[PDB]
């Protein structure tokens, strides 16, 4: 039995087996007053004590959210979908320590993503219990709100200011720093990591001046703010915010009349309406996201970022092969998770359209003219494999690079990876590839469990990622030194050395997408 008393009561823990060992989970615990009623749109307000012994033994209710309906019965979307009760009541999260005890461990922090509209901390694939047993950090994630409940805004008004989602992460925060040593964690060595709209998230605490002290280092997966999906503009989140009071009759014409009367709106009526808020929507389109409040940030991120204002401290960031498939099997057309989804040039521009779909005549010329110049015209994946690429540089890799180069322009140590595994037992197509969000079990240590079907060269590459995760977060220095590890390079913006992760050779190469982010980072962003 095991007891730790945090500053606003007791906590007891569960006991879990873990290769031979013992690992104490702590989940569900309370870290604010739950956003009910008049607190909903608001900030996380802070939590009164209890004189209980709240029972973390089970995970909480999940932050209420729209789920993904394209693929039921099918484990490789399914998996993503939340898997505790939807509830407003949802301001939770959980701890991982090793047994016995730590005294003074590093802490990680895991932030979901899940495009700011969906995500839950109580995800299999976020289960913190190997990285606790094998390297002995403790692993602790929280649930934050998403969609208009978390994101709803208008500007300078509390009732609903913005980036309520990201309160609540940076509440989550303050608690680890409040409440960890008691569990046997140094809230000095604290490592912010997160994937897509976490990983975004993860850069936003980097310039948020509130979350300074809350954390060490960061750990970039698939993500940073600069993505093209993740900073939504003042003008937008008003006209998204109030196109939404029209579709649920509360368009008032006194603004906190209209958040009174969203408040009395039932979550399925906001949750359902969410989706028609913008004219057009591609499947990047975060309705609701982060937005320039003047409270968590203070300015556009952009010029924050070129201009050196954030926290001085290393950064570990990556991305996947192939960002951008995933996307591909949503909307576009002549693409299927089930036939090889070869397409013409003709369903290729479609496809653009769908993607772009704001975009003038010749800025999806532009797109076209960048991406089929083929080397080898027979190919009749040209046009596939294309479109997947398009998507994943202009969300994803292009984006991350640019982050890394600009960050670590000011001094910081700064590594990037690139993963290019395939899981062998990924359920979706092979056209699709090493798809995106699936190095997160890889991070997390799952193939370790050898009762798992995993092969065993994915035993290893899990138990390096591991060891490498975990050294930079103990040590900001993400080498594995025991195994004659291929050493993990700096990231200059001069040379742009990164480190591919795969099951054969880790190798070091350079300037990933040269051609292709010169285009998305110059070019395009004047049409
Ligand atoms: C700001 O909002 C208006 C309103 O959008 C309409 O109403 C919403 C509730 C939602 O259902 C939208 O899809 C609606 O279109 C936008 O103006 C609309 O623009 C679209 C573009 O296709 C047009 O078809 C509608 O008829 C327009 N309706 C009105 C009332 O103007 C406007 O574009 C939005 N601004 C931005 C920057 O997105
Ligand atoms: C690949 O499949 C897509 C998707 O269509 C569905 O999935 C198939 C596996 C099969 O069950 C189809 O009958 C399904 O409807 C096909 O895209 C369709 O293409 C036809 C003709 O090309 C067109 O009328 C439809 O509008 C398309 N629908 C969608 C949703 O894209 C595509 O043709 C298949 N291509 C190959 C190369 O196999
Ligand atoms: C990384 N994790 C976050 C993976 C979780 N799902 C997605 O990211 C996703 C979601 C998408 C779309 C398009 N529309 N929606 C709708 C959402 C948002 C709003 C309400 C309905 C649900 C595309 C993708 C990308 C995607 C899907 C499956 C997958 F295996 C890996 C992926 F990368
Ligand atoms: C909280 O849990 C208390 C003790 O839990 C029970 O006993 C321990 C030794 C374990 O076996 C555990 O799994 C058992 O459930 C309960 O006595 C207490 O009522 C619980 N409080 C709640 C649920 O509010
Ligand atoms: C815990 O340790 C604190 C300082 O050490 C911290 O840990 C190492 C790994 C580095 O990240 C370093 O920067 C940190 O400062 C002490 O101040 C603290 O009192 C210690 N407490 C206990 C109970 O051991
Ligand atoms: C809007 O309504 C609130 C609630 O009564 C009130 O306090 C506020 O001052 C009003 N503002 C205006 C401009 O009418
Ligand atoms: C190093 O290799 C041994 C086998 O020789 C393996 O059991 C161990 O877990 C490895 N550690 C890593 C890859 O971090």
């Amino acid at each position: 039995d095991i007891i730790i008393a945090t500053k606003n009561g007791k906590v007891r823990g569960m006991q879990l087996t873990v290769f031979g060992g013992t690992v104490t989970a702590f989940l569900g615990i309370p870290y604010a007053q739950p956003p009910l009623g008049r607190l909903r749109f608001k900030k996380p307000q802070s939590l009164t004590k209890w004189s209980d012994i709240w029972n973390a033994t089970k995970y909480a209710n999940s932050c209420c959210q729209n789920i993904d309906q394209s693929f039921p019965g099918f484990h490789g979307s399914e998996m993503w979908n939340p898997n505790t009760d939807l509830s407003e009541d949802c301001l939770y999260l959980n701890v991982w320590i090793p047994a016995p005890k730590p005294k003074n461990a590093t802490v990680l922090i895991w932030i979901y993503g899940g495009g700011f509209q969906t995500g839950t901390s109580s995800l299999h694939v976020y289960d913190g219990k190997f990285l606790a047993r094998v390297e002995r950090v403790i692993v602790v994630s929280m649930n934050y709100r998403v969609g208009a409940l978390g994101f709803l805004a208008l500007p300078g008004n509390p009732e609903a200011p913005g980036n309520m989602g990201l309160f609540d992460q940076q509440l989550a925060l303050q608690w680890v720093q409040k409440n960890i040593a008691a569990f046997g964690g140094n809230p000095k060595s604290v490592t912010l990591f997160g994937e897509s709209a976490g990983a975004a998230s993860v850069s936003l605490h980097l310039l948020s001046p509130g979350s300074h002290s809350l954390f060490t280092r960061a750990i970039l997966q698939s993500g940073s703010f600069n993505a093209p999906w993740a900073v939504t503009s003042l003008y937008e989140a008003r006209n998204r915010t109030l196109n939404l009071a029209k579709l649920t009759g509360c368009s008032r014409e006194n603004e906190t009349e209209i958040i009174k009367c969203l408040r009395n709106k039932d979550p399925q009526e906001i949750l359902l309406n969410e989706a028609f808020v913008v004219p057009y929507g591609t499947p990047l389109s975060v309705n609701f996201g982060p937005t320039v409040d003047g409270d968590f940030l203070t300015d556009m991120p952009d010029i924050l970022l070129e201009l050196g204002q954030f926290k001085k401290t290393q950064i570990l960031v990556g991305v996947n092969k192939d960002e951008g498939t995933a996307f591909l099997v949503y909307g576009a057309p002549g693409f299927s998770k089930d036939n090889n989804s070869i397409i013409t040039r003709k369903e290729f521009q479609e496809g653009l359209k769908i993607f772009f779909p704001g975009v003038s005549e010749f800025g999806k010329e532009s797109i076209l003219f960048h991406y089929t110049d083929w080397v080898d015209d027979q190919r009749p994946e040209n046009y596939r494999e294309a479109l997947g690429d398009v998507v994943g540089d202009y969300n994803f890799i292009c984006p991350a690079l640019e982050f890394t180069k600009k960050f670590s322009e000011w001094g910081n140590n700064a590594f990037f990876y690139y993963f290019e595994h395939r899981s062998s037992k990924l359920p979706w197509p092979e056209w699709m590839g090493v798809m995106h969000g699936y190095e997160i079990e890889f991070v997390f240590g799952l193939p370790l469990e050898r009762r798992d079907q995993y092969t065993k060269a994915e035993e290893i590459l899990s138990r390096s990622i591991v060891k490498r995760w975990a050294n930079f977060a103990k040590y900001g220095n993400p080498q594995e030194t025991q195994n004659q590890s291929t050493s993990w390079p700096v990231f200059k913006s001069t040379e742009q050395k990164y480190l591919t992760l795969n099951t054969e050779s880790t190798r070091i190469m350079t300037k990933l997408r040269a051609q292709q982010c010169r285009f998305w980072t110059s070019f395009f962003p004047k049409v």
